[PDB]
């Protein structure tokens, strides 16, 4: 065994067909082995490349990049599709990284891998295709999320109280949420999606999550008082610990929630002293002047025996920050999309050792 798998080349449309067209991703198979269909495509790859085939590598790349678009045109609106053939495209194209022939690839290659490389054809050009298409499947993934997550944000950070006493359905709560962080977590794990990319995902899911969050703070005057500002703190304390428990307090995750919780504390402190308003400007390095003064108008008091703001405590506010030239920025913009990058991720998986379960149908595969 070589890690070689070949076929003819009537049988290329089947191949991409149960491969990647109506290969259901809750597969049995698949989900021991991600993402073997990468890895099966590849070495299919390798024995065009044998054949010195440039007919069949030019085909069987095209039938493979057009057959991923066509099934994220159909069902592009589920995240466990979108996540596996994120996953999967990433992983043939550090395939075709890995045994490329180009040394910088394989620096973490058993010699049994290197033997797996690529010797007649220069695929250099296919790879730029499918980074572009990994950028594509991200955004689209992103976006699902953004959609899936949205209708959970308002209701389970601020319309429901969580804690109490520390001083189509919108029905969902707090642990609606980490649930859902829970869903989409697992799934990516399961997957194989690189850890560096899946960081990238909560980072921009954490985001969403202060963003919206924010916005109606800065939109709904009842939302801006002390109690809400604590409730905000609680449940943003609980999505920190939810990081922890994933070991992902290094994806810049949790620095995407910094304008929320300086706003949420500026719903807390002291609002009537020169030295509270010295101590407003020097917490709130990460909010704006607009937005500092907008929640400082919105404040609430929590019965008729608090004041409100004064107008002279927002003014000497607004004079102590003419120091810094400001953003005009006020509402977030939720639907900011970080630029993501893919960095090679070598497998491990030695080739000649996978087998082709029948539930995949490639009986026409043999491996040589």
């Amino acid at each position: 065994f070589q890690g070689m798998l070949e076929y003819k080349k009537e049988d290329e449309q089947k191949l991409v067909k149960n491969l990647i067209l109506e290969l259901k991703p809750r597969g049995v198979a698949v989900n021991l082995i991600p993402g073997l269909p990468a890895y099966i495509l590849f070495m299919c790859v390798r024995h065009a490349d044998y054949l010195n085939d440039d007919q069949k590598v030019r085909s069987l790349l095209t039938s493979t990049i057009n057959s991923i678009k066509k099934v994220l045109k159909k069902r592009g609106d589920d995240f466990e599709t979108v996540s596996f053939w994120l996953s999967n495209t990433c992983r043939f194209l550090h395939c075709l990284k890995q045994y490329s022939g180009e040394e910088g690839f394989m620096k973490h290659n058993t010699s049994r891998q290197n033997e797996h490389c690529l010797t007649n054809f220069d695929l250099a050009e296919y790879r730029q295709v499918l980074s572009d298409l990994a950028i594509q499947i991200y955004q689209q993934l992103v976006r699902v999320l953004e959609n899936i997550l949205q209708p959970m944000i308002v209701s389970g950070m601020l319309e429901h109280e969580t804690i109490q006493g520390v001083s189509d359905e919108g029905t969902y709560t707090l642990d609606s949420i980490l649930r859902q962080l829970n869903s989409f977590h697992s799934v990516m794990c399961q997957h194989g999606m690189d850890p560096e990319l899946i960081k990238q995902v909560v980072k921009q899911m954490f985001y969403i999550i202060g963003a919206i969050t924010l916005n109606n703070l800065l939109l709904r005057k009842d939302m801006c008082s002390w109690s809400k500002g604590m409730q905000i703190r609680y449940n943003v304390s609980q999505l920190e610990e939810w990081l922890r428990d994933k070991n992902l307090m290094n994806s810049g995750a949790k620095e995407t929630l910094e304008p929320l919780i300086q706003a949420a504390q500026l719903l807390q402190v002291k609002k009537k002293t020169d030295d509270d308003a010295e101590a407003i400007c020097s917490m709130c390095n990460a909010l704006t002047t607009a937005q500092i003064v907008k929640v400082l108008n919105l404040y609430t008091p929590v019965n008729e025996f608090e004041e409100r703001v004064s107008v002279s405590f927002i003014r000497t506010i607004q004079m102590r920050l003419r120091d810094r030239k400001d953003s005009p920025q006020l509402l977030m913009d939720a639907k900011h999309i970080f630029p993501v990058t893919f960095p090679f991720n070598p497998s491990s998986l030695a080739l000649e050792t996978i087998q082709i379960p029948a539930s995949l149908g490639l009986g026409f595969i043999s491996r040589v």
